[PDB]
């Protein structure tokens, strides 16, 4: 930026290596960053009481899997409490993942704040004091961060104020992260409220992504040292029209290549409620698109990698091998369907 | 405002009464909201060490003046610690001010954050967890809040990013305050940071105010329940060209009436380094301008009201009568030069 | 603007004198600028054929009125063909008005252009070649110009694109006019397509005006040398509930004082289909508002000053004095109800 | 969009085929669209007088080349006067090019207009009446159009106003062109005025392109049916340090892939005074870049394809085959570079 650049050559280089190594060889991201309430909601499906010990146990099973998981998982997103826990043997989770070669990341948003004068749409809190938190995390073996911005499709939604505020919050987050050495993961998530179709979701996603990357350019954010976590362009789950993997893949790649620059090293997809098989098939169809796709499309999956694991665990011991294999199978399936090599 | 208004009729009415009552009859604002470092800097000039007891004592003298100070002071801005401090007889400072009829306000920004890729330009932190703080203050007998945004005039300053981010932060602050019932005091302060002239400072102030009120309109902020705290349009003290009260008054009123709507009940001026006599004469000349001036121009003075009080106190007891008279006289002089009646 | 000001002291002074002299003593604007199709539509109501001769004759009757009309009319907006017409003798219409003391203005837009991807929303053409036309008009005894931008209220109307494009077109027009010495008359007209409410119309008008003056500030437009021509906040003819002059005045002044700066010398209102009596009563109620109103509210009326004139003329000969008296009566009534003196 | 899309499936498909066929197999664009003054300036270098007959003759030599030129040239940009000329025979120039397989395009901007309050930076005229002109050209066998917007690098240049106005003008141009069936060629040209750096030029180009494509998305412009005509990130002729083809290539592609979406079918480069050999070497180095480059990089060259042609012609008769061979050689070399196969 001539006289006042945001980063230096070393910082840009380090950010690019981190961002590329997360998605280096078809690898994805395990999103084990659920909060206390989110993890309680996930645990309620298998009649397991929500407590810190259960979260520690399940995350220990997730992070103590066979060492051939760096071939399918390149990064793990964590929560603040989960990063500092210990396994049963007495070493840190962030070190177990580090010796496996998996890159470590942290959730960095503090939540939602109502936006007055708007139809139930919010902005994201977490910006004040984020630089110190990011510096502490970078000291504490964390290489990337994640920030989620929710934009809803409803009557008069998303408004110009919501789009502008969310895009600028994501851009300021990303600039802070890159200033502290962390790779930012922008997650502009478009959630439909009323009934809609594929074309409207694609249009709104294109608008959101255009505003997001315009804000990122405005804040001088290094695009080669950041990742994108968008939702796949789908419809409301309470809709008669069920879209095949081909139509979803065409819609999402069409939305992405119109708005997302080629400087972004990789686009890791979220789930947002899709089944594991549907997410895998959709991502496989995404990677089989004839469109340019100048990025490394991959997965940043939550429930999709932790649905059979929860069912196999049940909150009980002696199911460690079953949970580890259930997570192994889903990780391998998504890694296969991150290069268009899934049957 | 057809389907999703920001406020209701009762909230709008209450905000308008609070904002007008702050500046009802030529009354101003005493800015006794200096932080620990700021109050230490103020105390250092009279050989008094900075401590929590000295800050308690001086504001104890300031808030224990004769009851005929509501005729000159309509609002007092406090700090978080000073709000909960108590009088020597065991009464809260905010309760003392409330029985005197003076409206209570609180500083509500958490500080400055560097803006990457900019020439030493900063944004303002304090937005996350501001609704809860404002609700707590409203339950705690606080009726208005203040938020400062600093814009500098330098090489390639202010940039578009700085103006946009600061204006949007001020607008989000104001919307949060109005949602919690507090009257927001926008303080866009354009600091010189150079040897620029009156024309450039006036131009930059007009740009800042236009962007600030555009952002306020974007965030649906009730303009009748806000106050503005702008700097008087002056030049950098490094430059050798002085400006008479007439030139300063013409420049600042010219900048204000091109950008500040008539809905704003009153414009209270800050000082930012002016002497007490200079501030009084400048505000007198401001209120003697032939221009329309649809607001109630007043003062929101810090050091300007607490400079002779510091010199009369000296950190010692038995001089509190001189401290009260040096603040009584200065407040009365500014109230007199808040309606063009000062000789 | 320090290093690169838009205008000089002489240009700013001349623009301010022109703009103030248009609205000097409660005087309004006669909007006799109907195009060929528009004037034909207005002539069709009295069963007279549309031709250039009839247009010349009726405006000859309008401009051949007693020289006391300078006490009620301060400016006349003409069309391009009407400006160069003659008064049946060797003296032009523009000179007829100039020796009468009335300021001369010209319509300066070419009109609607479809805006793709929008719900029937349009932008305004006229920008290319505007500087040369404005210079020619200024050489031709024209002192102000007018530009109309239409924004509609409908489903997803007004959109952000329509608001931004129309505001920027108005600002670019105003900058060109002030560069050529003409006083620009911004006419942001909000037309409702459906059954709207008073609150919705007020909110949309505030948004439009805030964006318009933000764009005007962005383009460095001298606000003291320009006029505003807004529509009163009213209801459509299909609205179930009628709005009294007090309510319309309340909504109009409330919308104006939150967004229109005090630098604007005067606000001249348009009609947009309201009757002459209703326009007069509404403008009287507007000028009787207890709100600040730092401008000189007046009228820029079209059909409201040429409704009884058309009905008295009828296209026939020797029915001139009736047209003269009707136009004089309407102009005097509106001038009386431009300072709150109309009973 | 869901309810108000800019184009239909047939219009989008036709625009896609036209835009891709212009750049189908490494083919470029011959920019023989010089205006009367521009063509006179280019003719003055070989001591020939400027007249319509000389332009007709030289355009005849350019368009009467062997039919294998469709293997190197996929589109020709013409002027309004040039499109309607004849081949000294029955056939028109446009039909001569059409039966050669070359796509036809037209210049569509009226040109610079001073932007008041700015440092000598202008906006572009041509928007009013553009829809009718584009419809006439589409009826006249013209398949694409071109529009140039100039932004300067100087003190306070480019300003926010210049960037925004030029980007929005380009977007409105492109939307009109796509509504009329023409493929728009955006030409955001950044020209330095002074002594700049490669880093500064790259940064300014990135900001310009980000704003341009944000405006294009704001106006709902089909990105798969448009082309981009940027200048290579180079240095001025007064720059102390010369930049190698490798450095220029990297800077250009680095600027392009951070801001230009993958939906854009091809990026055709201009010359801007860069010599014929340097343009070919730089384009070959650009096409040899290891960066993603999801587009079809090619050339839209003016003087670069018409410098040896002008020197071989000299305005004399019977010096035609030399001009044919020079133009063929330059076109073939630039096509080889556009395929990255130029040695």
């Amino acid at each position: 930026a001539h006289r006042f650049p945001a980063l230096t050559q070393e910082q840009k280089k380090e950010l690019s290596e981190i961002a590329q190594s997360i998605v280096a060889n078809g690898k994805g991201i395990l999103a084990a960053d659920e909060s206390v309430g989110t993890m309680g909601n996930r645990l309620q499906r298998i009649k397991v009481e929500n407590t810190e010990e259960n979260r520690r146990q399940f995350r220990e099973i997730l992070f103590s899997v066979d060492s051939s998981i760096n071939q399918s998982i390149g990064g793990v997103i964590l929560f603040h409490e989960t990063l500092y826990q210990k396994d049963s043997q007495g070493k840190l989770f962030r070190n177990i993942l580090k010796e496996k070669g998996i890159v470590v990341g942290i959730k960095l948003d503090q939540g939602g704040a109502p936006l007055a004068g708007t139809n139930k749409e919010t902005t994201i809190q977490g910006l004040d004091g984020l630089s110190e938190r990011c510096a502490q995390y970078k000291k504490d073996g964390v290489d990337f961060g994640k920030w989620r911005a929710v934009l809803r499709i409803a009557d008069q939604c998303p408004s110009s104020l919501a789009i502008q505020e969310n895009a600028n919050a994501l851009a300021r987050y990303a600039s802070i992260c890159q200033q502290n050495g962390l790779v930012p993961i922008v997650e502009p998530e478009v959630i439909p409220d009323g009934d809609h179709d594929l074309e409207h979701c694609q249009y709104v996603t294109e608008k959101v992504l255009a505003a997001v990357y315009k804000a990122l350019n405005d804040h001088h954010v290094y695009l080669e040292g950041t990742l994108l976590k968008p939702n796949m362009v789908t419809a409301g789950h309470a809709c008669t029209k069920k879209y095949t993997p081909e139509q979803v893949a065409m819609a999402t790649v069409t939305a992405l290549h119109r708005t997302v620059p080629a400087a972004v090293p990789g686009i890791c997809f979220l789930s947002g409620g899709m089944s594991e098989e549907d997410a895998t098939l959709n991502l496989n169809a995404i990677n089989l698109c004839p469109l340019p796709k100048p990025w490394k499309l991959s997965f940043s999956y939550g429930r999709a990698l932790q649905a059979s694991a929860l069912a196999a665990w049940g909150g009980k011991a002696a199911n460690k091998e079953a949970t580890q294999e259930a997570f192994m199978k889903r990780a391998m399936a998504n890694c296969q369907a991150a290069k268009g090599q899934y049957v």
